């Protein structure tokens, strides 16, 4: 709206914060990417100076000798309150302090919830009674998990998006490396320009692969409460699905496009187990390092965890342009290689052609995510239609999983997953 | 038409038979890929016998011991007939040996000239006066050079199409790897796909590249007297060009497809040299082997020859569904890699993006051209009229070269060639 801005990091004590907002916008503003009069003001619980925040987070910052000087204007570009996240006046004093910033009472408000979502539903409501620019505009970046399934995931949306428009919600999502924004745009420019030839007529199957070499890290303890369906798979690997199979955009807005992609999640059945092939990483004998133990091995999983590691889903979109074209969600950690990729094959009318999209592995696209909140471009951050979808989708799924416990197929750190992957991908016809 | 065929090997003591019609023809039948009555006669100038034949070639064979009997049974259907090539008895012995075979009067006849064009217009036309069969099919191989610009080579091939009609000439091309007519293929099936979409409104332009790391191997007193245009560039790469810009085919019947081929060719214009950028390569002096020598100091290359072993042409199909859209054909030997491919670059509407068609590097390639001469399909060896328009784009040029003697710009052994040839290629639009 104008030249002034607050970014307020809701949870700066957080860990988050330390080791990745911080250093992000710090790097957004040492290359001048920031608006000029930019303030930064952290709030949490914990009662911290400036010099602790500094203290705990430089490390993280690629501090050279050569940017001190500007380094100290960052630093004296920040405050910190401290606070309780439901109490009334704590929110008072962090509106007056941010009221007493130069122009802070017109100054576009940018609050970011480096926050578990078990908090949200009472910061969202006292920023919306006590925080919000009166002037300037007022978004907020929301965390992942965007729920858990249906129905907590509409409880928290329908609480959220009953305080604050659309416009002013960003569901960011960036744990999957630092090329995904690109990814979804070359995915996007390929449905703009082989459009008119993505047809039931010529294609046969589509897949679209996420592939990690390495396990959970000895962090299977956070990967256990989610699952590889929830952490890669009703979010990144279902928004490229639909931006493969989507109809061409009224125009280049981000409405439209999402828009586009919520008309063909609409399309899509809620998928069955007869059509997943879950599985569960072992530790290799004939490895060396991580590779010699499992998940189970990782201390904090707990013992007996049937969690998947590895999923393989069949999708069908049901309309008139795609129709028993099958979709092919393949992804999985701990396995032969880093790889993600689209691939489309052909019907054989002369063995079978195939078009590959293969994606990645300058602003590093979490650094684009944050320009992107700045500039109002909403088309990277999905839409609360469309995560209800993806949710409806997976969630009888998810619900089966969770209540019967099936044990998911083996398969060897370092392999390519279970074979029943490729029988189930081989039935549904891949070749 | 039947069930027996005869292989004429004219000019079977040379080194082409020797070297590979033999052993390619040995391998089709011992892989029972040739008719079961199958009868192999030489005809050369040479007193020789069979086992004289044997004793040169199977060193090529790859003869196993566990293959001794039906290779015994191949030699036993092998003849040879000693004549002249423009004595009519000599001819009128050869017609009477072949008909005294086994339904040698009703045979199908296949002669493949496996001799210099310079006695061409001799033996095609006693053929045609004495060997021709009444009743089965004839069928000749010819092979390169097809001449040498437009006038030799409408010289000779007026000559040999009055007597044979075009069905009846197979015009062969096979010295550039065992992968060439699956990249044909492989281009012709990408033509009928992405068909919809290869306009001059989305692509901006289209490459054609021919890469070898290694150079003549001592061999460039053959190669000295042709150069790099007329080895790889107005055959192949023009016919790749062909299979890329074409419109859809009235049917998959070969005369239909080779008559879009002609289409595209009547549309491009005589290239002149300010689109060209010709190289010569040197020797290496950090090397090793062969990369130490240049092309100069091959012994068999006359000292201060002045022919290009690289080229870099810019061409422009001139229909309303390319226009503008420049094809560039680069090829060279002695360079960094050994690839071919073609690569479309689209229109940024937003860098920029591409769609690469990689091609290499069961039946070999040459092995499928004999056996598509057998089975009467002649989609890949070029028409007379292709052939002409070829000749006709490129003999100016020729023509231009032959008479001022211009110095090719000097490129490394191992290098990609001359600079010169990256800033036409950026001049004329390409990035
Ligand atoms: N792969 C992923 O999906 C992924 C990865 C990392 C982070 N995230 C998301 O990013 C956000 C930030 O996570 P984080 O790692 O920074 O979390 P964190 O370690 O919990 O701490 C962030 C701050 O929240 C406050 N806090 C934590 N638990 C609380 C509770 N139970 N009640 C009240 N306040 C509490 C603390 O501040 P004070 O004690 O000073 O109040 C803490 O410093 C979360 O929403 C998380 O889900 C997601
Ligand atoms: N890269 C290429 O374009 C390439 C490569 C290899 C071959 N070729 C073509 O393949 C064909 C076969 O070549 P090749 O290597 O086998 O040739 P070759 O070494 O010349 O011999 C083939 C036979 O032709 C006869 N002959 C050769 N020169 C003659 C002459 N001046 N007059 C009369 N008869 C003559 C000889 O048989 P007798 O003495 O017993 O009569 C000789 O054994 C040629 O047309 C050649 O251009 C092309």
């Amino acid at each position: 709206q104008s030249d002034t801005h607050i970014f307020i990091i809701m949870g700066a004590s957080g860990d988050l914060a330390k080791k990745k907002i911080y250093p992000t916008i710090w790097w957004l503003f040492r290359d001048g990417l920031l608006p000029e009069n930019t303030f930064i003001v952290g709030y949490a619980r914990s009662r911290l100076t400036v010099a602790d925040i500094r203290k705990q987070s430089e490390p993280f910052f690629k501090a050279t000798p050569e940017e001190k000087l500007k380094l100290e204007d960052f630093f004296a570009r920040n405050s910190y309150v401290a606070g309780q996240y439901d109490d009334a006046a704590s929110y008072q004093r962090l509106n007056s302090h941010m009221n007493a910033l130069h122009l802070g009472s017109q100054a576009n408000r940018l609050f970011y919830l480096a926050l578990p979502p078990t908090v949200y539903e009472a910061v969202t409501k006292n920023i919306h009674e006590s925080c919000m620019s009166q002037i300037g505009w007022n978004r907020i970046i929301v965390e992942k998990p965007f729920g858990r399934d249906l129905q907590s995931s509409d409880r928290l949306s329908n609480h959220i998006s009953s305080l604050f428009r659309e416009d002013q919600i960003y569901r960011i999502d960036h744990y999957l490396g630092k090329e995904m924004v690109q990814n979804l745009m070359v995915l996007r420019f390929a449905n703009r320009i082989f459009g008119p030839i993505w047809n039931r007529d010529n294609i046969a199957c589509v897949i679209l692969t996420f592939k990690e070499p390495f396990g959970t890290e000895g962090r299977g303890g956070y990967f256990d409460e989610f699952g590889i369906i929830r952490d890669v798979m009703q979010n990144h690997l279902l928004q490229m699905l639909c931006l493969v199979a989507m109809e061409k955009p009224a125009s280049t807005n981000s409405d439209d496009v999402r828009d586009e992609k919520v008309k063909v999640l609409k399309c899509i059945s809620e998928v069955q187990a007869n059509n997943v092939v879950l599985g569960q990483y072992v530790g290799n004998p004939d490895g060396e390092g991580e590779a010699t133990k499992g998940y189970l091995d990782d201390p904090t999983v707990p013992r007996g965890s049937t969690t998947a590691t590895f999923a393989a889903v069949v999708l069908y979109v049901e309309n008139e342009r795609w129709d028993g074209v099958p979709f092919i969600l393949r992804c999985g950690k701990a396995l032969n290689e880093r790889k993600a990729e689209v691939r489309l094959q052909f019907h054989d009318v002369a063995k079978r052609n195939e078009l590959v999209i293969r994606l990645q592995p300058l602003p590093d696209a979490y650094e684009r995510l944050i320009l992107d909140v700045f500039c109002g471009s909403q088309m990277h951050f999905v839409r609360s239609d469309e995560l209800r979808e993806a949710w409806r989708i997976f969630t009888p799924l998810l619900h089966q999983i969770e209540l019967e416990k099936p044990k998911p197929i083996p398969y060897i750190y370092g392999s390519r997953g279970p074979t029943e992957a490729d029988e189930l991908m081989k039935r549904v016809g891949f070749q």
